[PDB]
């Protein structure tokens, strides 16, 4: 019951639909649509504040970069070195290089590479002629090496807007912002991350599968220590039910963002992020706030992030206290089996 984005909306001049539900992957699992509200609507700041998924169409917050295409990036971005990553399936499953040395029996499936924007460009019209089936996807901070042009644009975001939503909520500071340049169908699949995330989208469209934190046990993630730390074991395309039992309990909320849209994800909310098929490429700039710091009085009960917050923080304390992340899983069953379980 996959039906999360509602009807696909129209856009205006009467250039008919925006897109069309054969450019949606297919699940196993049921989905809700995510509020798409006004910035101003009173709603939609209650739902950031009790940090719950929005889509805001109305912010203005990129309006800048709604003109950015592949031609007037390559003529202004400058001539840093940008992170490209390479894959041969649909699926960019990213890893974390400075955790690969704990497990050796772990081979990646998508290889970063630095690059100058132009050979990006040039990257990939190669395998457009070509016919090729080779995916790629840039992921680079944005940073004080870009040309004139592009930072006339990045201070024409709508700062003042999201300066006070940093207010308003207690986060921390801006991060990073990362620049997401991606082919048709690249799918980033499900994870979830521990800042808060403006998800603004510029070119293209992106369907957003979005999983509330209480939904840990069903999305089951990798050990913290392996170099996957934070995202889903389960294989979206071909779910091991033996495996992942509940995962067919799992159930998500949905969203399909264009130009103009931001979306709110939530601090430590599972996003799935899929290119739309035969949809073009994709442009999005996000947001990258630190959380709220962790409240003095402690109410119970806890809330859900908090308690995936306590697991990851074992797990953590378990690795360098016995010396080998690998000796984690073998102690944890020695103290659940036959006494928890
Ligand atoms: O594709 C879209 O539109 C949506 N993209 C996302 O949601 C998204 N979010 C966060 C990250 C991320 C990756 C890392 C990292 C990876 C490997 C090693 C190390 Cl050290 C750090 N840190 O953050 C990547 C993402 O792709
Ligand atoms: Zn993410």
């Amino acid at each position: 019951v996959a039906s999360g984005s509602g009807e696909p909306r129209e856009e205006a001049g009467a250039l008919g639909p925006a897109w069309d539900e054969s450019q949606l992957r297919s699940y196993s699992f049921p989905t809700r649509p995510i509020p798409r509200l006004s910035q101003s609507d009173p709603r939609a700041e209650e739902l950031i504040e009790n940090e719950e998924p929005v889509v805001l169409t109305d912010t203005n917050l990129v309006y800048p970069a709604l003109k950015w295409d592949l031609e007037y990036l390559q003529e202004n971005i400058g001539n840093g070195d940008f992170s490209v990553y390479s894959a041969s399936t649909h699926k960019f499953l990213y890893y974390d290089e400075k955790k690969m040395a704990n497990f050796q029996n772990f081979k990646p499936r998508s290889n970063r590479e630095e690059m100058k924007f132009h050979e990006f460009v040039e990257k990939l019209q190669d395998i457009q002629q070509r016919g090729g089936e080779e995916r790629l996807y840039l992921q680079q901070t944005l940073n004080d090496t870009v040309g004139r042009k592009i930072v006339m644009d990045f201070l024409g975001f709508n700062w003042n807007w999201i300066n006070k939503q940093q207010g308003k909520r207690g986060w921390g500071q801006l991060t990073s912002n990362l620049l997401l340049i991606g082919m048709e169908g690249n799918v980033t699949p499900a994870h979830y991350d521990e800042q808060q995330n403006f998800f603004a989208q510029i070119k293209g469209y992106k369907r957003c599968i979005l999983f509330p934190p209480d939904q840990f046990e069903c999305l089951y993630p990798y050990p913290v220590h392996h170099p996957c730390d934070r995202q889903s074991q389960v294989d979206f395309d071909n779910p091991d039910y033996e495996r992942f039992p509940n995962f067919q309990n799992v159930v998500g909320y949905e969203t399909v963002v264009g130009p103009g849209d931001v979306l709110y994800i939530p601090m430590y909310w599972w996003h799935h992020i899929e290119s739309l098929l035969n949809g073009g490429i994709t442009i999005t700039v996000n947001f990258w706030y630190k959380g709220a710091p962790t409240p003095k009085r402690i109410e119970y009960p806890l809330k859900a992030h908090q308690k995936v917050a306590i697991m990851r923080n074992i797990e953590k304390m378990l690795g360098e206290a016995l010396g080998n992340p690998q000796e984690v899983g073998p102690l944890l069953n020695t103290m659940i089996k036959g006494r928890y379980n």
